């Protein structure tokens, strides 16, 4: 089992690189990679932390050291054509030297740099659409937390299904199936709009000094190690992430997914939608499929 | 229990708040401070992560609200020697006046000074009180964990190494001469003991410019912390290595495992039986580390 992380010199980067050290399976193998100069000395740092986790850290323009073996990759490096540009890099050199890889799109904006991925991917003849995940993670944490909050209940037990995409009005949280909690309209009106713009509450306390690093390190690091239990044979493994699925609403879609041995096992039903989530999904169709369009467009 | 992080927002910092807010106990208080203005930020970042820890975090020149009602105070803060010991004293001048009766853990190097400057402000506020001062060492334990355990073909997370004396160069002395299960070879231990003596250096090398430890301090000073609070709750036999005062034996401050308790210290245990090689490597360095302590006192007195 190797994870790779690239753009691991990163807010996200590093914190997702301690937690995976501290956390990963014994016995694993943590690569990490980013162009900054300093990447082979954060691992040198966290190799000194005593779990069974072996870590080292690569720099300079080839990532193929890192990616040698990996079966996870996980992409926190980075407007928008910078972002594109740099996805569209590092999915090259996953293409050709780990191509059976589960990969893992933390680079936003989400909605369009997994679809990027898809087609760099295809380009090199070598894309599994049960392999490459958009990370949606931190809207169902968030989810969560807030949840948890409202109603009282302690925020380890919570889990919010969250489906669409991972922007503005295309996150679209279930709260009408977590159970024991039950919301009025208003108040799903509002918190789906809090989950919408939660990014902006930690830029604006951050007094516009930065973004949420840490807890999407948390994230992320959810997520991958859920990929990592199923990878193994792990069963039941479920996480809400976007990905190419049936096309019922748009080519990329995020929804509940049953992991297993070759990424996705299972693309779950997002089951009953109350009127309001109903109306929500509708509604943001188009927007998603704006956002999908813009990605293969750049690759071309 | 509230646990309180003075540096909140640097490189360590960062990496012991994100550890504490997913491993402090449900109900448990973390507050950040700092004086850089994302601090706040930071906070909301962590407040994020669907855990039962209330997470605040604060900025400007008043730490007090971080403060009030904390009973374990972390200070990782720094901006060389004169200003970061200027911040020590100007935070433990804080805790001070706003919860005295905190157990304090110095990170902020050099941590054998750093600590010596910490009870000299805590005595002339009239509020020390020497069970509950720690220079956190516990970075020195972890990585003779890994180096050992690696040597020796052991599980990582089943090795625990006693290290006493400092925290700096030839004042770290790991006891490999009492690690349950292993024995070591004379060329053994001279190499492991110069790694670790030299594993910071190690570090600040590899890091090319990006200077010393973080993340392995982040997840240092989480186990300390942890370990803290375990003990102040009432949890039993919690024992950790830390540079305190003790009965001056060795050095005023010195570090030594400690068994610890609802009030801090509970029991500063003895260093036991030291092997040859030990016995020449502490005695070898007491004047270095008498002179660091020195250094601290005279920088308050
Ligand atoms: N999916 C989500 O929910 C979230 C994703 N976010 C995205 O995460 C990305 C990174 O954010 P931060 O960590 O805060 O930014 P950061 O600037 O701290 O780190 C980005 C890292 O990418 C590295 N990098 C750039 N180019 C390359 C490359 N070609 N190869 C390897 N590494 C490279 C760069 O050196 C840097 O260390 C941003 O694109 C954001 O768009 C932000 C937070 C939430
Ligand atoms: N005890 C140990 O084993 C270790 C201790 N280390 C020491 O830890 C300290 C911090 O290191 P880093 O986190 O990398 O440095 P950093 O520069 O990333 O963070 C220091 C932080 O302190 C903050 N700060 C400065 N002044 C104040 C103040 N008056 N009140 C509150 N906060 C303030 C500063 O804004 C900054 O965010 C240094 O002295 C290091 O030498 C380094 C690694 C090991």
């Amino acid at each position: 089992m190797k994870v790779a992380v690239l753009g691991a010199a990163g807010g996200i980067g590093q914190a997702l690189a301690l937690l995976l050290k501290t956390q990963l399976p014994s016995g694993s193998e943590l690569s990490l990679y980013d162009i900054a100069p300093v990447t082979p000395g954060v691992a040198v740092d966290l190799s000194h932390i005593p779990t069974a986790v072996k870590i080292k850290g690569f720099s300079g323009e080839d990532a193929t050291p890192a990616l040698e073996g990996a079966d996870v990759v996980l992409i926190s490096a980075g407007l928008f054509n910078v972002n594109a540009g740099i996805v569209k890099n590092l999915v090259q050199q996953v293409a050709k030297t780990c191509p059976k890889a589960c990969i893992g799109i933390i680079t936003n904006p989400v909605n369009t740099t997994v679809a990027i991925a898809a087609e760099v991917l295809k380009k090199a003849g070598v894309y599994d659409k049960n392999k490459l995940f958009g990370v949606t993670t931190l809207d169902i944490i968030r989810s969560n937390t807030f949840v948890a909050e409202l109603k009282g209940k302690q925020p380890g037990e919570v889990e919010v299904p969250v489906i669409g995409g991972h922007s503005g009005v295309t996150i679209l949280p279930l709260l009408s199936q977590v159970p024991g909690v039950s919301f009025t309209e208003q108040e799903v009106a509002d918190l789906t709009k809090r989950i919408q713009n939660a990014g902006t509450e930690v830029v604006e306390a951050k007094a516009g000094g930065g973004s949420a690093t840490l807890s999407m390190g948390q994230a992320a690091a959810r997520f991958g190690l859920s990929l990592v239990r199923a990878l193994q044979g792990e069963q039941g493994v479920v996480e809400c992430a976007y990905v190419e699925g049936d096309g019922q609403y748009a080519r990329f879609f995020s929804q509940p997914l049953l992991l297993g041995k070759n990424g996705v096992e299972e693309r779950k039903s997002i089951g009953t939608l109350s009127a309001f989530e109903q109306n929500a999904l509708e509604g943001m169709l188009d927007t998603l499929k704006k956002d999908i369009a813009l990605g293969e467009e750049f690759v071309n």
